């Protein structure tokens, strides 16, 4: 049977679950999902029941989503409650630190300041800010209130033990835990900042806009970002302490039943959701408050399947809570992420030769690696510009570029015999790409071509081709050479994958190859001993220039599609400085003074350059590059990008 066993934590919740059960039976057909109702004493008892295969689903706040993730529960987010309009679904809130403009201090200078909290034990007002500050607090850190009382000079921390720690209630004597206290709650803590009582208020992004209508007033405030800078209040998305999901349905990581859970809930909102006015209303609690779901919910969004709990909660939230739960405080080694059995081996060699300054983490895919850098399991890796885009939108930034001598050149290579082909009209021809979503083989050439055909349905523009990463049924997988499941994969087991592979695809099957300016020189004239390249001459090939003409291969400077941004090392913002130093020190020892091919870094890289000003993916890639990728995103199929675009569009 297709049964979703929902877990309730109270008799009122269980009664609603039963009404939920009986009404869905009148709406869902025989082959569809039905609900069962398991009543337990608490949210943690529900988490344990789900993990024990005695129930299937429960909706949790962020704190318990974290608890549900830890072993041995290992639950996962599947469906997201959303609020507000259908056009702009508000799935998360942002915990921010608001300050007065020109007060002259950053997040890392809060010791001694006066703080305004919404209330002790609340998320944005306490657990998150104190969670992040935890190791900055003085020892002993237990009890936590004593440590905070000895960190801020004074504060208003409603519901704090002012008798034993009167510093915490200096700004609100008694620290009344009710609205009788002027500085209690979300309006109160911001009022505690506005009135001049405190120097910082830990609140939600929307508190400022709800308590100050005129933007002129809002300009007198700023936000403290975790990189120790400030930003205006309406840039909370790029300057917050944490992005927190409001209410989240969780299920087992393996054993589900994510498929049924979404079918059940999506059906339920379509017939009993907001503005549906039936006997049974999914988001009403006739004899309670927020039973099973929050009464203010407007519907449900499916959580993208690539996303786990650490990625859904976010790096900084996980850091804050882990500090509160465990209470553990210490440049540290840089954990590099390797993708192959050949790449890991190089990493282990590199690790022992670094006297411990480099450690090694592994994963199957680049996206898996990028996810491990986001959550802290890994620290750094080198990426093609196309993956830097993914990494940037996922939160990471570039810290070092690999220089090869401004970046490398992207060109279109054809066979010289074929005198007919031009850049003007390539429709109906056979294309060879390094892979989908890569700088030289896709983002640059297909970005330009998008502007000339007005769509990204490129399998209907070219007759066929090989663009590793495309869907296996696509005409852009027909020319690939991989065998079995390897066919058309964007990895080594597909022989037409990469710069060289795409050129090989041209030699043997295709009409045009989109690669970089050195690819042809390195695979002709005997440079590449493989049979497919051994006897090739670089004079039998030429490049397609944008004006519509063709030029020889070694004249790439005058005949090129666009300058491609170099590959770059990406990391988290909180480890940018440390990766920048250890690697600049590492190439000084092992630089210009790989067993297989392009392990960790490309093999034609001389050094690792600094960027200074270009420490974000938009600054590094360029404006025109980012807009091209935006146009190509309409037809793109990246699941990692889908997940971290669910948090940050
Ligand atoms: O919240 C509660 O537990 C009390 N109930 C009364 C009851 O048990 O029916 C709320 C109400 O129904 O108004
Ligand atoms: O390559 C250069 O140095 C200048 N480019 C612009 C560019 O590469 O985007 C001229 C051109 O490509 O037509
Ligand atoms: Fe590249
Ligand atoms: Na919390
Ligand atoms: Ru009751
Ligand atoms: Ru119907
Ligand atoms: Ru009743
Ligand atoms: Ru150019």
């Amino acid at each position: 049977d297709k049964t979703v066993r929902w877990c309730a934590v109270s008799e009122h919740e269980a009664t609603k679950c039963q009404s939920f059960r009986d009404h869905m039976k009148s709406v869902i057909p025989s082959d569809g999902p039905s609900v069962a109702c398991v009543k337990k004493a608490s949210y943690l008892d529900c988490i344990r029941a789900i993990a024990a295969n005695e129930a299937d689903a429960v909706t949790l706040d962020a704190g318990l989503v974290y608890d549900a993730y830890l072993a041995p529960n290992n639950l996962k987010p599947v469906v997201a409650e959303f609020y507000g309009s259908k056009e702009d679904p508000q799935t998360f809130y942002y915990a921010v630190a608001v300050v007065k403009k020109d007060s002259g201090f950053q997040m890392n200078q809060l010791r001694g300041k006066k703080s305004c909290h919404t209330g002790l034990g609340r998320s944005a007002g306490w657990n998150i800010p104190i969670g992040l500050l935890y190791c900055d607090l003085p020892e002993p850190r237990k009890p936590l209130e004593k440590a905070v009382a000895n960190f801020f000079s004074g504060s208003c921390a409603p519901c704090a033990d002012g008798t034993d720690f009167p510093q915490l209630c200096q700004l609100c004597p008694g620290c009344g835990c009710s609205t009788l206290n002027q500085y209690f709650g979300y309006s109160g803590a911001f009022k505690c900042l506005k009135d001049g009582a405190g120097d910082v208020a830990f609140v939600k992004h929307s508190t400022i806009f709800e308590n100050l209508a005129n933007k002129a007033d809002r300009d007198q405030y700023e936000l403290l970002c975790l990189d120790n800078t400030r930003k205006p209040v309406d840039e909370y998305k790029d300057c917050h302490l944490a992005q927190v999901p409001s209410h989240t349905v969780v299920a087992r990581s393996m054993g589900g039943k994510e498929d049924l859970i979404w079918e059940l809930l999506n059906q339920a909102q379509e017939h009993f959701g907001k503005d549906k006015s039936k006997e049974f209303q999914l988001f009403s609690s006739p004899h309670g408050k927020d039973l099973l779901f929050k009464d203010s919910a407007h519907g449900f969004l499916k959580v993208p399947p690539r996303m786990d709990a650490k990625m859904y909660l976010g790096y900084e939230y996980v850091t804050a809570i882990r500090n509160l739960r465990e209470g553990t405080c210490p440049c540290k080694p840089v954990k590099w992420c390797a993708l192959s059995h050949h790449e890991r081996l190089k990493c282990d060699e590199w690790s022992v030769n670094s006297v411990g300054k480099i450690e090694c983490v592994s994963a199957e895919t680049t996206e898996d690696c990028i996810a491990k850098i986001m959550n802290g399991e890994a620290d750094a890796m080198s990426l093609d510009g196309g993956f830097v885009y993914i990494a940037g939108k996922c939160g990471l930034v570039p810290v070092l570029a690999e220089n090869y001598n401004a970046g490398y050149f992207a060109i279109a290579v054809v066979k010289k015999s074929a005198s007919d082909l031009t850049w003007d009209n390539l429709k109906g021809k056979k294309s060879c790409h390094t892979a989908v979503g890569r700088t030289a083989g896709w983002n640059i050439p297909m970005g330009l071509l998008y502007n000339k055909i007005n769509h990204c349905r490129f399998d209907e523009f070219f007759s066929e081709g090989c663009a590793p990463g495309s869907k296996k049924d696509s005409s852009l997988c027909k020319l690939c050479m991989g065998s079995g499941l390897n066919l058309c994969e964007p990895n080594n087991k597909e022989g037409y994958y990469g710069y060289t592979g795409a050129f090989r695809c041209l030699v043997e099957k295709g009409d045009v190859a989109f690669v970089k300016h050195q690819t042809v020189p390195q695979n002709t004239g005997g440079k590449n001993p493989d049979p497919w390249a051994k006897n090739l001459n670089e004079k039998d090939y030429e490049l397609l220039c944008l004006d519509g003409t063709r030029k020889p291969v070694e004249e790439y400077a005058n005949c090129h599609l666009a300058r491609a941004p170099n590959h770059a090392v990406v990391t988290r913002k909180d480890k940018e400085a440390c990766v920048h130093k250890i690697l600049r020190q590492q190439q000084h020892l092992f630089g210009s003074n790989s067993e297989t091919k392009d392990l960790l870094f490309r093999d034609d890289t001389v050094c690792l350059a600094k960027l200074h000003d270009r420490n974000t993916y938009e600054k590094y890639l360029g404006e025109e590059y980012v807009k091209a990728v935006g146009n190509l995103r309409k037809c793109s199929t990246s699941s990692l990008l889908e997940a971290c675009t669910f948090r940050r569009p």
